[PDB]
C-alpha cells in the first residue's frame, strides 16, 4: 500500500467465452458478440459524434467519460476520430481530448487480453498499452499521435471537484458509462449528475446505456434535456440528452 | 486549464547571482553559497540519516517531504543513500522510497537551470530531469535506479488525506521543508502536523529549518517529542523531533 496507496487494481476472471468479467462488480465488461458495434451505437450514436465532427466550430473536441474500464469506448472513439480526420483533413476540428475516470484500473496483462477481442482496433490498442500508467491516484496524461487521454485514477465522486470551475462549459460530449446502476450504485449520484451538467458546453450532449428512472430524473434535475432512444439491438431503451 | 486543471507551474526569476527565486512566494529556493551543505546538515543531520542507515532494521527506508521545490533535498538524500550502499552493500537496508508534495512544480527548463548550481549532483540530477513529470494533479511515481520517488502535485493539506490509514506508522523520517512560515503560512497547519504524526513510524524522526514557536507547539500537540538544535552556520536554531 505504499505500493498503491488507496488504489486497488481490477480483479478479473475470464469466462468460458474468454470475456473479461469484473470480480469487483460481478459483470462482463462488454458484449463478447457486439461490443464494438454496441459502443459505436450508444456512445458515438447517442452523442451524434460522427455527424458533429465536420460541423464542429472549434479546433478541439472534448469528451469526458465516467468509467474507462477496458478502454473500449476510448479506442472506438479514437478510430472514429482518425477516420474523420482522413475524410475531412481541412475541417476546423483538428484535435481530440478525452478525460476519463477509473476506480479499479486493469493491470497491463488483463488490458492486453481484453483488447485481443477487437483485432480491428489493434493499431490504437497497442499504443494505449505502451503508455498504460501505474495504478496510482490522480491524473495520468497520455500524449498519443492530436489525441490526448487524461486518465484519473480513484473515485469519480471525490475526483470530479478537481475539474474546477475552470473546466465549466468545456465538455462537448459525456460518456455516462461503467457498470450498471444495480452493479455499481455508488457511481450514480446527484453529485455526479450535477457536475456533469456544469462541465457541459451549451449544446453539448450526453449518452448512457441505462434508462433507470432515477438516472433520467437525476440528469433532468442537474439541467440536461433528456430523451429515451431505442437500445442497441433487441434492447428497448437508452437515454440521451443535451444541455439547453 | 484543460492543460493544467488547477495546477499552476512555478513562476521563477533568476536573481543577479543566478539563484532561482520564487515569484509565487518571494524568496530564493536555496542558499547560493551553502545550499548542499545546509540541506545535508538540516535534513540528513537533523534526522540522523547517515548514522541510521547501517543500523536500520528493515529493507526499505521511507522518507516523506512537505515541499519538493527544486529537488535539492531529494538529490542530496539520493547521493547520501547511494554512498551508503557503496560502503555498506550487505546491510539489511537495500531500498529507498521518497514521497514529496509540491503545489507549484517547476518547468523542466527552470529545473535544469536550478540544478546547474550543484555540479556534484549532476549524475542524479540528470536522471530526475529525464523523468520530470507534467504539471498535473496527483501522484507521479518515478522509478529510478532501488530508489522510488512519488511526486504529489497539488495542495499538501488537501492531499495528505490520500495517504490513508494504510500508510500509518510507515514514515521513517520527515523533511518539513518548503518556504518559511512567514512566506507560505498556508502550508504550516495543525492538520499537516497531525497527519505527519500519524504517518510516522514509532522512533521515526522529523527535522525542519524553522523554529517558529507555533510550529514547535503544533508538532508537540500532534505527538512528536521536539527539541531545538543549532541552525546551520551562524543561524541560531532549528527544530527536530522523534515519535515516542
Amino acid at each position: 500500500s505504499l505500493k498503491h496507496y488507496s488504489i486497488q487494481p481490477a480483479n478479473l476472471e475470464f469466462n468460458a467465452e474468454g470475456t473479461p468479467v469484473s470480480r469487483d462488480f460481478d459483470d462482463v465488461y462488454f458484449s463478447n458478440d457486439n461490443g464494438l458495434e454496441e459502443t459505436r451505437y450508444v456512445f458515438l450514436g447517442g452523442n451524434q459524434l460522427e455527424a458533429r465532427f465536420p460541423e464542429h466550430p472549434h479546433p478541439l473536441f472534448v469528451v469526458a467519460e465516467s468509467g474507462f474500464g477496458t478502454g473500449l469506448n476510448f479506442l472506438t472513439l479514437w478510430q472514429a476520430f482518425d477516420q474523420f480526420r482522413e475524410a475531412h483533413p481541412q475541417a476546423q476540428l483538428q484535435r481530440l481530448h478525452f478525460i476519463s475516470f477509473e476506480k479499479f484500473p486493469l493491470t497491463r496483462a488483463d488490458l492486453a487480453l481484453a483488447h485481443q477481442h477487437w483485432p480491428e482496433l489493434a493499431p490504437w490498442a497497442e499504443q494505449l498499452q505502451a503508455q498504460w500508467p501505474m495504478p496510482l491516484p490522480g491524473c495520468h496524461r497520455l500524449l498519443l499521435d492530436r489525441v490526448t487521454l487524461d486518465l484519473w485514477f480513484g473515485d469519480i465522486n471525490e475526483l470530479i471537484s478537481q475539474l474546477d470551475d475552470s473546466l465549466n462549459q468545456k465538455v462537448d460530449a459525456w460518456f455516462l458509462d461503467g457498470f450498471a446502476p444495480a452493479k455499481n450504485p455508488d457511481m450514480w449520484t446527484q453529485n455526479l449528475f450535477n457536475a456533469m451538467a456544469r462541465l457541459a458546453r451549451p449544446g453539448g450532449t450526453l449518452a448512457t446505456f441505462t434508462s433507470a428512472g432515477f438516472v433520467r430524473r437525476g440528469l433532468q434535475e442537474a439541467g440536461f434535456t433528456m430523451q429515451k432512444r431505442k437500445g442497441f439491438g433487441r434492447k428497448r431503451e437508452m437515454l440521451c440528452g443535451v444541455m439547453e
